[PDB]
């Protein structure tokens, strides 16, 4: 005997994810498989979009009259050119990671900064109204850092190494500072003083870095273990590893301990829950994730 | 050892098109998603609503994304060699386009609805190659199946149509048919009973390529009466819903055999299917599903 097993027909709708390089995502995994729970008739793809491609795809997604999708490297700063308006998040990161298509117009979020702060929240650590030092300047830092700072975490010191990203902190510092209540600074992460004077001071610690994925796996940016204390709590948005050089120094301290794998579920049901207004099941994607 | 993840979908998973409107109740994306299924190739069809207004911009879209393929249906066949860098030779005389294809960023435009046609015939064992056909209709499909039937080397098509808006369409596809393939072509008035007897008489072949036999036209048909048919006859309509219309009811009781359009269906899909992925769709597999 042999029937329809494709829930795909000509009534299934597409989001997207837009990208390069991207194949290797488990963004498309994750919202297919919260689309055949929940019964939506939806499917989710990724395409290799670049700079030269960006314009068109949109102008394509349009036409195409897409509910919405995913955006990732290298087009999170560059999309909002062709977007129609801007989430409060996404205008202060300036960048853009979500799109939503309501009746033709194109509204640009950023889910990393949210998911971030929500997989907190749900872990049972509450640094609103708390102080938080943070290693990074980079996409996710920066969404972290904004979305932070309006959730109302108090203070943010940041400390990041003299690259390419250093003047970027120092614009989330001076947006931070000029158009929140939440008051930030910026540190050179080879500052190793300074950096165990805001870690004492900080209800937690975050690593916003690359530093503890490869090609870094085993390393990390903290100098010392005596710089952490028990109750400490301490973070990483790197998940893969499941638990990163930084995650292994702060069990050893009796730190409480998170890894990014929160952070990627909640910013997968914050995209979800905008194109669909339905709570992703995450505890149930987890599952079937790892 | 456990794995929970059932959806078959992830970011390797590539995309081909179906544009058109309306378009949403099309089968097609059962069809090839079922095909890919089977054969375990990480591709998913999915439909989208594309008119006149949109056609520009998704096919400069779909450049952009590098998409494989995909179909293209009402209103867009005609318009789309617009935006394509090539045509097949059979889209290019037809003047329309059903399927496309994306080979290193080069668009190429076929239209496999003719195609799809004469194979099914070939496959029920009919061979109308070098014989003479009686087609009622002008529409897409009508013009598709003629042009293709006469580049396969049909030799001879009489072709019937009523004084609507599409006879213009069928005077223009004689002139297509003998100007630039060996088959001769004319072009008679539906309503010449007399004409459509003697045709149908000289012919190996008498099909049906309009809507009629489909609602809001079931249960009637464009034959006039029994008396035009005989026993050698084939019979064939290009509608499948229903399966078996009144001219098949009729030409089965007058001894023919009959087709209906269930395998122009499958192989218009298997034709795109190989254009897209140079393989062969099992047909025989899609229409337990599908029917
Ligand atoms: N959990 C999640 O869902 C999630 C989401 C987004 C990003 N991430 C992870 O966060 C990390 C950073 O992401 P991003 O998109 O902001 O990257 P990015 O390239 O935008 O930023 C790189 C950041 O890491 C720093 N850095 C890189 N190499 C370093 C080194 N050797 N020494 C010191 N600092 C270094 C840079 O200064 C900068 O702050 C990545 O590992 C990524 O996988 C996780
Ligand atoms: N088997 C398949 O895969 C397949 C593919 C394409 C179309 N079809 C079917 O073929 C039929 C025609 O397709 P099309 O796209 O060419 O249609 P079309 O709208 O382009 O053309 C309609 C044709 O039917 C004729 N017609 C319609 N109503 C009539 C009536 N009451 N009396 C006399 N003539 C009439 C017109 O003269 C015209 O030639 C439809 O029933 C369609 O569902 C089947």
């Amino acid at each position: 005997t042999n029937k329809i097993t494709e829930r795909i027909t000509g009534h299934t709708e597409l989001i997207g994810l837009i990208a390069t390089p991207i194949r290797h995502s488990l963004s498309p995994t994750m919202h297919n498989e919260a689309f055949a729970k929940l019964g939506l008739d939806y499917v989710y793809l990724a395409f290799e979009v670049g700079d030269k491609e960006l314009k068109d795809v949109v102008q394509g997604f349009r036409a195409m009259n897409l509910r919405g999708w995913n955006v990732s490297m290298p087009n999170k700063t560059n999309i909002h050119k062709y977007l129609d308006k801007l989430s409060p998040a996404a205008e202060l990161v300036g960048a853009v990671n979500t799109v939503v298509n309501d009746d033709g117009v194109l509204t640009g979020h950023i889910t990393d900064g949210t998911g971030y702060m929500r997989a907190l929240k749900e872990a049972g650590h509450d640094i609103i109204g708390k102080k938080m030092t943070i290693c990074g300047a980079g996409g996710a830092a920066t969404a972290i850092c904004i979305q932070a700072a309006l959730d109302g975490v108090k203070e943010i010191s940041i400390f990041n190494r003299k690259d390419d990203f250093y003047a970027n902190a120092e614009k989330t510092v001076e947006k931070i500072n000029s158009k929140t209540d939440c008051k930030a600074q910026l540190f050179d992460i080879e500052d190793h003083e300074q950096l165990r004077k805001e870690i004492a001071e900080s209800v937690i610690f975050t690593n916003a870095t690359g530093v503890g994925m490869k090609p870094f796996e085993g390393e990390t940016l903290l100098p010392s273990a005596d710089m952490l204390r028990p109750e400490l709590i301490v973070s990483d948005v790197v998940y893969k590893p499941t638990k990163t050089r930084l995650l292994e120094i702060a069990e050893e301290q009796g730190c409480q301990t998170l890894n990014g794998l929160g952070m990627m579920l909640w910013q997968g049901a914050k995209a979800f829950e905008i194109w669909t207004h339905k709570e992703m099941p995450v505890d149930y994607i987890k599952e079937i994730l790892f």
